[PDB]
């Protein structure tokens, strides 16, 4: 049973999304049934690159001046959005354990907050917890692929925008 | 000349970290130094794969990669930085995340060392899956020992900066 959620990178159609869809069935996919290890893509030099271009796409209507998350997750997710050409978008890391932040400053700047799938959602709200108890404004999370479980949901109704590249059709799954 | 050059200024300015602190060891201080400043900064980390690349050009690997946490962005830049395609990797203490490393030739990378334990840790987990090292790149050398640790191991290791260029 899947909690089926709206996939705003469809609205993003192109050579550039087909592209890393199929990257990322080929990286990371295994055919349980089925396992997915998002690691292999995120840290792939093509389908990285991808995720970067892609994901300041996504997320262009959104106001923020630095990128990250959890670790290890988000870090390659971060790194490949400030990566990609455009605008000067700078990276942070959430530490999981411990100053929990670690390297760009987050005090007083807007924050988009990223992960490379949401698992139950927590994730994501320990990094947003974190960039506001040191004066972060979370102005959104964005992923790379949901994978219908719920987290999502679990995330917007802590009041948080959420926005994904790839859902789970795009894994054919 | 001109990009190292651009990267020592950020180096200095993000990373050397000035006011009153006491220390890890105990000991006070007038600044310390906090490398992910500059290694998550849009054009420090730009500049550091380019470098780095130019640093490693006649070494031959496909993958590039070292212990979370400070060497995740070193690796990252390399790869995002133009080039040949390169694939990175994350060693996690108590296991090697991203891209596969058996079989394949391997550069380790930190941001800086100090013991060169850092290092030397990934380089153990990489032959320990069957990866071949071929060799150490720091971003910034402290002269603390670490080129010898590691050169004491059979490695090549290699820095884009050193001690000199943080203007202590």
């Amino acid at each position: 049973h899947h909690h089926h959620h709206h996939i705003e990178g469809r609205h993003m159609a192109g050579p550039d999304r087909a592209e890393l869809a199929e990257l990322v069935r080929r990286l990371s996919v295994v055919h349980a049934d089925y396992y997915v290890d998002l690691r292999r893509a995120t840290l792939h030099h093509r389908a990285s690159a991808l995720i970067g271009r892609l994901m300041r796409e996504l997320t262009a209507d959104w106001d923020y001046s630095v990128v990250g998350g959890l670790t290890l997750g988000a870090d390659p997710v971060a790194t490949a959005i400030m990566h990609a050409p455009g605008r000067p978008i700078d990276a942070f890391v959430v530490r999981k354990s411990a100053r929990l932040i670690e390297g760009s400053e987050v005090t007083g700047q807007r924050v988009l907050v990223v992960e490379d799938t949401s698992t139950t959602g927590n994730s994501a709200l320990t990094a947003v917890h974190a960039v506001q108890d040191v004066g972060g404004e979370v102005v959104g999370v964005a992923t790379v692929v949901d994978r219908a479980t719920g987290a999502a949901e679990a995330i917007e109704a802590e009041g948080l925008r959420y926005r994904s590249v790839l859902g789970l059709a795009d894994l054919g799954l």
